[PDB]
């Protein structure tokens, strides 16, 4: 009995050419899609999509292999999952549905796919937010002591199969849910809309999706790092307008200052800290949307 | 079901302050302690010992917590499980056994409370031998992406309870055959007697063992690094000579080239790399033991 969360929401199957990609569609106005992240799904934005929805056509997908989204299989490179092909994969999903050129807010691995979609194929977005992270390269890059113990699950998760799969396996509830909790402001569930946590625990059930979050990861160890290495060692900027939101008590800002991060990766990019842990569109939805419908619809 | 690795090795529960520490006790000669590391037990000597206890009198410890030495309390900041705690428990082990002078040798675990009472009691060593390690410290301070993958466990282990047992035991049998195969040169568990992998197995089956590793090493991201770091900075350096083995395939080979890093930390340093993963004395017994009597016995 997983809740509806967007109620007035279409529902929507996209197939592509890796796999169907569920999502979400509500409002009206120019395409905007959202993009949650690890280890949540669409739903994570059922509080500041309404908002969005009125200004905005809300797309909001589950990523590839997540959520309702199909699984591609993975191969030893972790393709399907490399934020590379996720956003080409959900560049054919807005396509299916005639957005070729459509605003992008990712959160979390859904920001990691944004970003690379604006490095490889900045034509397809009028702008892009992205909510509490840092690029891939820069959270390794910044992988010190203090930061390996905060975001040790970046080498948990991305460790061969089956070994993260195995251990998770055993108590999948709890893994969710510790990871849910540890990165809001309070430390707790309290955040949450019990209805999502019901859609993240579910989702973080299937040993498939787990086995897809891990590829994801396995990914950001390895060929996300290199794509965006790549980039970064040849100084190519995101030249579409940006928006970089974090949390205050957020993953990103352990890692560095996140403006000045991402003014190394973006010609145009604005930012504010939100009084907020990790989780920006639940813990703070009120001041997410606000900053996202300011940015989004900004001229 | 447990194999008795040493034949003709005593078995003795050394009482301490902090609870018992528990030794297989072979040989005569002047006394050698050899100390295991993560995730094994003292069984991982049980290819080098026998040759080992042709010259010294060996003591084959688990270390607290480890094995079937006692569990002490942990606190807050890991205290009985910090490497100099560690340390400062099996030098009181020795004591009981009269030994206040005694070479050691250590592996993994084993070999940061070596390095660790080298640089706190040196007076109490006359000869160090560490395997496939450097300092605690060297590893966070090197830290970065390609080691953050390779000694993930340094992090995942260290993250606050209950996290990394709930997940341990999600399937401790994979997790400790995973370990003792991924860092072997093989690759699987083919250099390792069944029978000790099967005393690794029981010790690891223990969830109350595995929060003890846990503790060990959240000692190693918190207080060893804050110890190994006053030292560092100190310019403290371990002044009992001492060998360094690594392994070709092993750990401390990664992020670091071992005797030049070991050379910063002691004073009086050798070293080889041995044929082997990080398993030095099950990979490559014979040359681990040859290595470590030509040490311990000039």
């Amino acid at each position: 009995d997983l809740a509806d969360l967007f109620p007035g929401f279409g529902s929507e199957w996209i197939n592509t050419s890796s796999g169907r990609i569920f999502a979400r569609v509500g409002g009206d106005g120019p395409p905007l899609l959202l993009l949650h992240g690890f280890p949540q799904t669409h739903v994570m934005w059922h509080r500041v999509a309404p908002k969005l929805a009125e200004r905005f056509k809300v797309i909001v997908a589950d990523l590839p292999g997540y959520g309702w989204s199909d699984m591609p299989e993975s191969d030893e490179q972790h393709t399907p999952y490399t934020k590379r092909a996720m956003a080409k994969q959900l560049i054919e999903a807005m396509e299916q549905l005639g957005h070729v050129h459509f605003a992008l807010a990712g959160h979390d691995r859904g920001a990691r796919v944004s970003y690379r979609l604006a490095l490889d194929s900045p034509g397809r977005l009028s702008k892009l937010a992205v909510l509490d992270i840092l690029p891939t390269y820069e959270y390794w890059q910044r992988m010190n002591r203090a930061y390996a113990l905060k975001i040790y699950h970046w080498s948990f998760l991305a460790q061969p199969a089956p070994l993260p799969e195995n251990l998770l396996g055993g108590d999948p509830d709890f893994y969710v849910k510790a990871k849910l909790a540890s990165w809001t402001r309070a430390g707790d569930l309290s955040a949450f809309d019990p209805r999502a946590v019901e859609h993240y625990r579910i989702a973080f059930a299937d040993p498939m999706r787990r086995h897809v979050m891990c590829e994801d990861y396995r990914a950001g160890a390895y060929a996300d790092f290199e794509h965006d290495k790549i980039d970064v060692e040849a100084g190519n900027k995101i030249p579409v307008p940006m928006l970089a939101l974090w949390g205050a008590s957020g993953i990103a800002q352990s890692a560095a200052t996140p403006l000045d991060v991402w003014r190394k990766w973006a010609s145009d990019v604005q930012g504010a800290p939100i009084e907020s842990g990790h989780f920006l569109p639940e813990e703070a939805p009120d001041q997410t949307a606000e900053a996202l419908v300011r940015f989004f619809s900004a001229a």
